[PDB]
C-alpha cells in the first residue's frame, strides 16, 4: 500500500511494451509485443489441475491503466490496435 506495487506492475507491462516498440510492415498490422506475449504465456503456469484460481486468473493488469501510461509514452496510435487484438486473447484465455 506504501510502495504502490500497482504502479510498479504498470511501470513494468509498459517497458514490456517499450520493448516491444511495434511497427507496420506494408500498412497491415505487425504484431512485436513478442515481450508481452511471452510474459503472458508465462504467467500462467497450468493452474487448472492444481487448483488455483486460473479461470480469471489475469485481472490483475488492468487496462484503462495501462492505456493512460501508455499516451503518456506516446505509444497509443501505435500499439493500440495490437493492444486490443492482444485483449481479446487474453481475456478468452
Amino acid at each position: 500500500s506504501e510502495v504502490d506495487v500497482e504502479e510498479l506492475k504498470l511501470e513494468i507491462l509498459c517497458k514490456a511494451i517499450k520493448r516491444d516498440e511495434w511497427s507496420a510492415t506494408d500498412g497491415k498490422d505487425d504484431p512485436i509485443e513478442a515481450t508481452k506475449d511471452s510474459i503472458f504465456v508465462k504467467v500462467l503456469q497450468n493452474l487448472l489441475n492444481k487448483g488455483i484460481e486460473l479461470k480469471g486468473y489475469l485481472p490483475k493488469a488492468e487496462t484503462l491503466l495501462q492505456s493512460e501510461e501508455l499516451n503518456s509514452l506516446k505509444t497509443n496510435s501505435y500499439f493500440e490496435f495490437s493492444l486490443k487484438a492482444n485483449y481479446e486473447c487474453y481475456m478468452k484465455m
